[PDB]
């Protein structure tokens, strides 16, 4: 058994290598978008793994899709977000604040000015996000069709980025993971389906990565690289975002990129929650000859098949979501082979402490 030793993750040291995917729940306090001291609790009971990956956090307010979600670039965010980070220290843990900027899957209503979101190009989302009621109950609404950013709006975004890795400086992460896939705005620049530009933002795998990159050439500078994370999801569809017609290629493109950067880690979520195309061992092999630090994998893993690629050496630690929100103490459980909690699905977004902080540890 591999999965409970030790492994060097940028600047910072997991104990084991079973993570917490980032994982959106929805239940910030409106207005503000502020972290609360329930979700402080969740997240401190969830301390022992290898490392925590916080759900996707706002970078600034027209980044913002799901009523619910939390930002990192308000006073009051960064204040609240700095005893959740100080709460998971205290039990000697480890986390990551994952950020993101949703993109066309948005809706007006919760945009600023409650204008049109923004995206790579005018073309709708053609899915859902969550909004909450009259009552503060979450509820799925169609996506707003998105205005196209001109071209002297990239430098705001990019920075931002840049911001909101300060920030999470300062707030008491240990590292910050960049949002840079499921059909967010990031891989809505990365996928020619989503992105129809003709400037040098779209058309070819350079152009269409160039955002993505400059992202992360900023927060390398703002920070530092060895604090840098980044999540993709380059082969197949994500929540109707797929990867184009030569998607290992452009895959492979943009991780030689990213390995330029001496990046800590790169993420890869093999499968939407609807199922995927399995990786094969020779494509897991040219991603592991391409990157010089931590991969994680995650997508419906088992903790037979994380040892098994740990072992071939192919990845260093895996990424488990649901077993986590039913799991608090899964480290504990995987080590001794005990029984998992059932998951309860439908309190997965919005509502209370049942379904968040009412799952068991042994
Ligand atoms: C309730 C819920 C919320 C999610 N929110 C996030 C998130 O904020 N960011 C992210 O990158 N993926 C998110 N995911 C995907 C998970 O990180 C993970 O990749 C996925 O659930 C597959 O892993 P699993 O089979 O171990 O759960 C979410 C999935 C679920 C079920
Ligand atoms: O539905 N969600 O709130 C949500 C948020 C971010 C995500 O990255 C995902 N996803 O791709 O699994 C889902």
């Amino acid at each position: 058994e591999k999965l409970f030793t030790p492994l060097k993750v940028g600047a910072v040291t997991a104990p084991n290598r079973v993570f917490m995917a980032p994982l959106t729940r929805l239940r910030s306090i409106e207005p503000g978008d502020i972290p609360t001291p329930l979700m402080g609790e969740y997240y401190r009971q969830r301390a022992s793994a290898g490392l925590i990956i916080s759900e996707a956090t706002q970078i600034s307010a027209q980044a913002k899709g799901y009523a619910g979600a939390p930002g990192l670039h308000s006073p009051e965010q960064i204040a609240a977000w700095k005893k959740i980070t100080a709460g998971v220290h205290a039990e000697d843990g480890r986390i990551a604040v994952q950020l993101w900027h949703t993109g066309r899957i948005s809706h007006s209503s919760i945009q600023p000015g409650g204008q049109a979101p923004v995206s790579a190009s005018a073309l709708n989302a053609n899915t859902r996000t969550s909004l909450r009621d009259e009552n503060g109950n979450a509820i799925r609404v169609d996506t707003t069709t998105p205005r196209a950013l001109e071209l002297d709006e990239i430098p705001g975004i990019v920075n931002d980025f840049r911001q909101a890795v300060a920030n999470a400086r300062e707030a008491g992460f240990d590292l910050v993971e960049l949002h840079s896939a499921h059909g967010y705005l990031l891989h809505q620049f990365l996928s020619p389906s989503s992105n129809q530009r003709t400037d040098q933002y779209g058309g070819s795998v350079e152009n269409r990565a160039r955002l993505v990159l400059e992202v992360v050439d900023a927060v390398c500078n703002e920070w530092s690289a060895d604090r840098i994370g980044i999540r993709v999801s380059p082969i197949g569809t994500f929540q109707n975002v797929d990867n184009g017609p030569n998607e290992e290629a452009d895959a492979l493109y943009l991780i030689e990129e990213l390995a330029k950067r001496g990046i800590a880690y790169l993420h890869m979520s093999e499968t939407d929650l609807a199922g995927g195309k399995p990786y094969s061992e020779a494509f897991r092999q040219k991603v592991r000859e391409r990157f010089h630090g931590v991969i994680i994998g995650a997508g419906a893993y088992t903790a037979e098949k994380a040892e098994d690629l740990i072992g071939k050496g192919l990845i260093d630690a895996v990424a488990f979501g649901r077993d986590y929100i039913a799991n608090p103490d899964l480290v504990a459980r995987l080590q001794k082979k005990a029984e998992l909690n059932p998951q309860r699905p439908e309190s997965f977004y919005g509502g209370g402490a049942e379904g968040y902080t009412d799952y068991p540890s042994l």
